[PDB]
């Protein structure tokens, strides 16, 4: 779930407040996306959403009731480090990888402030 | 909370169901305890009974609402080794090192069925 990923993300990124850092960045990052990825850390975005677009074609994640913003997965941040717990089914745990590539990845590219609320006449 | 308890020890123990096989034991394993524990299993749980009580002092502890057995915290199984998640505060990580104490402490000691739904006239 959504909160999931935000702590996360403060797992790589101790000083981060994600849903305020992250949320409406370039064409990808936030609800939805579309367009071509203006920077690194927007095609990281890109990535996380067709994740989540593969997670949704799973027959596993076809009999929950939760989509992949409100299924709660379990993971623990330790020595700035993600592990997915083998407590998670096949779809929490398709969602839990998902989630956690986006965080390293994010953790791993640039930040352009210019592209945070980025005019979507540009995706 | 219990149902992260029930995971960590399945963690520890593939094979078993922990609600079924660990549940009044002795004079200490289920709600509550009291008496001289009959065993070393039986002596896992007055220790982890002891940490529960330990927490309840904690003034972290104090200002939630949920008590040991509902409050929710997050950790990780991992190659069946246990890790409490630095997103826990406090009073939840406490709780959680407790419960993370008792599942390996489980997992060292025999197991003696004689001592499955002992009577209390022996605690
Ligand atoms: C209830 C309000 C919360 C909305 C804010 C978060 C936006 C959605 O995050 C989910 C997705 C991806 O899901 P979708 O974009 O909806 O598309 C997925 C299918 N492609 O992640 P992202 O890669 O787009 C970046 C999220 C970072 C912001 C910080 C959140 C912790
Ligand atoms: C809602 C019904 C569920 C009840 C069954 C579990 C009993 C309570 O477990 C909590 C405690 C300890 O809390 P208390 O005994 O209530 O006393 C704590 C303060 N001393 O653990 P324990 O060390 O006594 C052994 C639990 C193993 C059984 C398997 C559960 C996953
Ligand atoms: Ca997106
Ligand atoms: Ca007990």
């Amino acid at each position: 779930a959504l909160w999931q990923f935000n702590g996360m993300i403060k797992c790589k990124i101790p000083s981060s407040e994600p849903l305020l850092d992250f949320n409406n960045y370039g064409c990808y990052c936030g609800l939805g996306g579309s367009g071509t990825p203006v920077d690194d850390l927007d095609r990281c975005c890109q990535t996380h959403d067709n994740c989540y677009k593969q997670a949704k074609k799973l027959d596993s994640c076809k009999v929950l009731v939760d989509n992949p913003y409100t299924n709660n997965y379990s993971y623990s941040c330790s020595n700035n480090e993600i592990t997915c717990s083998s407590e998670n089914n096949a779809c929490e745990a398709f969602i839990c990888n998902c989630d956690r590539n986006a965080a390293i990845c994010f953790s791993k590219v640039p930040y352009n402030k210019e592209h945070k609320n980025l005019d979507k006449k540009n995706c």
